[PDB]
């Protein structure tokens, strides 16, 4: 659809905030 978005595409890391 048009939200083709994509969590993995993400970038700068998710982790990096250490939840």
């Amino acid at each position: 659809r048009a939200i083709g978005g994509g969590l993995s595409s993400v970038g700068g890391g998710s982790s990096t905030i250490k939840y």
